[PDB]
């Protein structure tokens, strides 16, 4: 299809079009990307991701078209600790993507340790909401919580200072305009606090024509729940 | 997802989200549901169907919601014969639906001979464009080409006279309004000729909560090409 759109206002347990990887599962009408115990508390050493089953036609060499896309979603992070880890990310990757071995903790379930910073060995675009930045283990991170745009590397090409708020839902709008090639990210808390980050990227040189979209999250030694509450997505191939 | 939509203005050979069954295949940016030889001419004894891979949430018990959906599509039929057969149909069925054994010819690849007219043995809603009505073989048909609404039986719950036009595209809009429970069908040729037929049906009594949508066509001893040229579909769950 030249166009595709879907909307999940909530996430009932009766799911048919979601690919669950790692510890991800539906609980209380929301997707819990990382593992939790019986009491519902987050646990250490867990990775989880979800992908929508239908493949998205991001670009078509045949007609020289590139798709625009808009992903809107909300999530909340909760933890008994003051420094919850590691973060959640919206990502786009080849259809057969799977959790790389050893991609836990700060690698957010998106990159393999040995090639996490090698841009020629990866095929992924992600928008991360990173809450852990200790320089001993996350040497690639700025020294503060942040939102970042990742293009084939865990070391973001662009970041913006962000504030983690335990239990509060963050509303996010990610849009890609093929005409300007700008990937824009706008995130806001209910009180109006807004964060914005943008980057120019030619998706044709990073990803294959058909891709899958989804979310990934992980917790290493530090932990927090990564609860995806809602998600809507739309893409349309355009000639610019 | 509560809502899903996709659009195929045309059908390029590079498909990822279509399930091809039988002889269905893409040729010249269109779906040829029934087999054609090297020259593109129709042949006898062929059946083919396509389904969109993502499952559609038609209704939800827990929330008492039912989907409002619309399916717009265009097709053309061509045959050197004076009595091209057998017809094409848009259908909705359980996700694991496959071509029934012996469902060729007048059964349009949708029903098995033994239970084709047993409403308790089937789970399918289809809108058929039936071009073959020989009273000796297709005993269930009115004596003329017709558009029919099929609910669990090859014997349409209702039909309207229709004119088959060789090589001309027919544009069809099929919609279902959960508030009135009306399934409406409007079909038009490029010269303004219009056909309309409606039927009140509670889809919850006929189909499971999750279903797949697609097209089916077949040719028995008589034949014609059944070319699906374009297709767009949208569905959203509504209170009810
Ligand atoms: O989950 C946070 C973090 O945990 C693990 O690294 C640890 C932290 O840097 C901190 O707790 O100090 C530990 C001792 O130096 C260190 O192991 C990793 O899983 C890391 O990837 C993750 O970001
Ligand atoms: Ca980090
Ligand atoms: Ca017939
Ligand atoms: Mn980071
Ligand atoms: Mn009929």
């Amino acid at each position: 299809q030249d166009s595709l759109s879907f909307g999940f206002p909530t996430f009932p347990s009766d799911q048919k079009n979601l690919i669950f990887q790692g510890d991800a599962q539906i609980k209380n009408n929301a997707v819990q990307l990382t593992k939790t115990d019986s009491n519902g508390n987050p646990v250490a050493s867990t990775v989880g991701r979800i992908l929508f089953s239908a493949q998205v036609h991001l670009w078509e060499k045949s007609s020289s078209r590139v798709a625009n896309f808009q992903s809107q979603f909300s999530f909340s992070l909760k933890s008994p600790l003051s420094n919850g880890a590691d973060g959640i990310a919206f990502f786009i990757a080849p259809p057969d993507t799977t959790i790389p071995s050893g991609s836990g903790g700060g690698l957010l379930g998106l990159f393999a340790p040995g090639t996490a910073q090698n841009t020629s060995a990866n095929q992924v675009i992600a928008v991360e909401f990173d809450t852990f930045y200790a320089q001993d283990s996350n040497t690639w991170d700025p020294n503060y919580p942040h939102i970042g745009i990742d293009v084939n590397s865990i070391r973001s090409v662009k970041t913006v200072k962000w504030d983690r708020r335990d239990g509060q839902s963050l509303n996010v709008l990610v849009t890609f305009n093929p005409s300007t090639r700008n990937l824009d990210v706008v995130a806001t808390y209910s009180d109006g606090t807004r964060y914005e980050v943008s980057y120019e990227v030619d998706v044709r040189s990073v990803l294959p024509e058909w891709v899958r979209v989804g979310f990934s999250a992980a917790s290493g030694e530090q932990y927090q729940t990564h609860t995806l509450e809602s998600w809507s997505f739309t893409s349309t191939l355009l000639y610019t």
